[PDB]
């Protein structure tokens, strides 16, 4: 049955509750992003309103085939009315489309569902900044200390100058990126930007990509493999056996692969810096995995919430033990103790 963590009081609403079948007393449908956990459910039969960003609309229709009438794209950073309430989609700072929701209740109780999200200081200076935030729907997939991880910049300069010095030094050596979902697209991107290619990748990919509304997107990316030397494939296939034998398929264009996985947290992380990340190398194969993550670390949940001030915390993620639930809620008490709200 429908968790309570998923349902807004004071409204017919539900968030990310597609798996569900028809939730009694739902009038509307809210998905946060388009991540499989969220719109498990969803496909051409559904009849219900589902109200998202344009992006998230995009991938609906062409990907899930939801029919364009119970699509309801909202425009971010505006005031809009659902079924009589006040609404505001904001940036949640993870994939494309992903959004926080801001709902206003009738009796004066302000919501904030972050769905997935990076916290980021620029949300200090959002429309969150224009009154206070009763309740609080946090996103906790990270909510303990040990979750350190560098800014997705840093990743980034490592990943390009890595990718940049393997291929000056070898012109014959492929690079390989894995996905299994949408976001994370800086990763390949900057890559082949460096290296004046464009990314090649399955027709199925391509499609997705080009719902995303990225600029330039198709001076980017191409199925064109055998024109391109960065190439995206499941992140199942970025092991040793995977990748020989797609270097095989490559017809002896290359004699090398480097390899990227961008994997969020590894505790490779509370010992080791950015600096001195290295990979998993077997013969002319070699594998990164690069802390690359679109959730908050701790230090940037504890900031956004200690700035938010909330009355109450509902986590949204890692509630299914109580253990979990319990390390969760000393956290938040220690914040609220040393901030004074
Ligand atoms: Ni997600």
């Amino acid at each position: 049955t429908c968790p309570f963590y998923k349902k807004i009081p004071g409204t017919g609403f539900t968030v990310d509750a597609f798996q569900y079948g028809v939730v009694e007393g739902c009038t509307a449908y809210f998905l946060t992003h388009f991540h499989s956990d969220h719109y498990a459910g969803l496909s051409k039969h559904f009849t219900f309103p589902v109200y998202c960003s344009e992006i998230t609309g995009n991938l609906l229709k062409n990907k899930l085939h939801v029919q364009e009438q119970y699509i309801h794209p909202l425009p971010l950073d505006t005031e809009c009315i659902v079924n009589g309430v006040k609404v505001v989609l904001l940036d949640a700072n993870h994939c494309p489309g992903a959004v926080m929701i801001l709902f206003y209740l009738p009796n004066g109780t302000v919501i904030l569902h972050t769905g997935d999200f990076r916290a980021d200081p620029s949300m200090e200076r959002s429309l969150l900044a224009d009154q206070k935030v009763h309740m609080l729907y946090l996103d906790t997939t990270y909510c303990s200390p040990e979750y350190t991880f560098p800014s997705q910049q840093e990743v980034i300069r490592f990943a390009i100058n890595t990718a940049f010095e393997a291929v000056t030094l070898n012109p014959h050596a492929l690079v390989v990126c894995g996905t299994y979902s949408i976001g994370k697209e800086k990763v390949f991107l900057a890559i082949a930007d460096v290296l004046g290619s464009k990314v090649g990748m399955s027709q199925e990919k391509y499609k997705t990509l080009q719902c995303l509304n990225i600029p330039e997107i198709n001076s980017l990316i191409t199925t064109d493999m055998c024109s391109s030397l960065v190439h995206l494939l499941p992140m199942m296939q970025i092991n040793f056996k995977g990748l020989q034998s797609h270097l095989k398929k490559c017809g002896g264009k290359y004699n090398q692969i480097l390899a990227f996985r961008p994997t969020g947290w590894t505790h490779s992380n509370k010992f080791t810096r950015i600096a001195d990340v290295i990979p998993q190398t077997k013969g002319n194969i070699s594998i990164y995995g690069i802390p690359y993550s679109e959730h908050s670390s701790y230090l940037e949940m504890k900031r956004f919430v200690q700035w938010l001030k909330p009355q109450k915390i509902i986590p949204t993620v890692n509630v299914g033990t109580w253990k979990s639930r319990s390390t969760m809620e000393k956290y938040f008490r220690e914040w609220k103790l040393e901030a004074g709200y």
